[PDB]
């Protein structure tokens, strides 16, 4: 119930990237999930089972052994609370390449980011997880930070730039530098 993002949140994010509070409404009302969070109150994941074998075959030095939650071949998606499933039976095989080989929350940020992103450990980005929403939107703020060309792009107000960088070359398809835009006058 209040585990939803509020202006408080919002603020706090705006500030921590020096930038308009519309800017941070118009990226989360497009780039988010609506909710961060499943109705067993735990966070909302999508599992790549391929970045769990990279990052097990780095770990290891050699393949790992091949199934239904490690394969080099992307997919296998099931979706929502199933996704716990195929997380817990990764975490059986190595938990911390299992929780890194999942994007979580509003902006399914992938787990492998957390070292980059300055948590003390993988578990460290896990509890930011499943403490809140704002802890969530923090994850965001610290993966926008670290990407520069991206940071400048939400500070200048681009949009065109910023949807290039953050969803893709394709960014047209779904046409989000308009999206972003429209967004953005709608909480201005």
């Amino acid at each position: 119930s209040h585990m939803a993002l509020t202006e408080q949140d919002f603020q706090s994010a705006a500030d921590d990237l020096g930038v308009d509070v519309a800017s941070v409404k118009a990226v989360t009302k497009v780039e988010s999930r609506g909710s961060g969070f499943l109705l067993s109150g735990v966070p909302k994941i999508l599992f790549e089972r391929h970045w769990m074998f990279k990052l097990l075959k780095r770990k290891l030095g050699h393949d790992p052994e091949i199934n239904d939650v490690c394969n080099p071949k992307a997919g296998g998606y099931l979706g929502g609370q199933a996704e716990h499933e195929r997380l817990d039976k990764a975490v059986k095989m190595d938990r911390d390449c299992a929780l890194q080989s999942a994007s979580w929350g509003l902006f399914q940020i992938m787990g492998f980011h957390w070292e980059a992103l300055g948590y003390a450990s993988v578990q460290a980005f896990v509890n930011a997880q499943y403490a809140s929403e704002g802890s969530q939107l923090n994850t965001f703020v610290r993966f926008i930070k670290i990407n520069p060309a991206i940071h400048k792009a939400l500070k200048s107000k681009n949009w065109a730039e910023f949807a290039k960088r953050y969803n893709g070359p394709d960014y047209k398809k779904n046409n989000y530098d308009v999206k972003l835009a429209e967004a953005y006058q709608s909480f201005k």
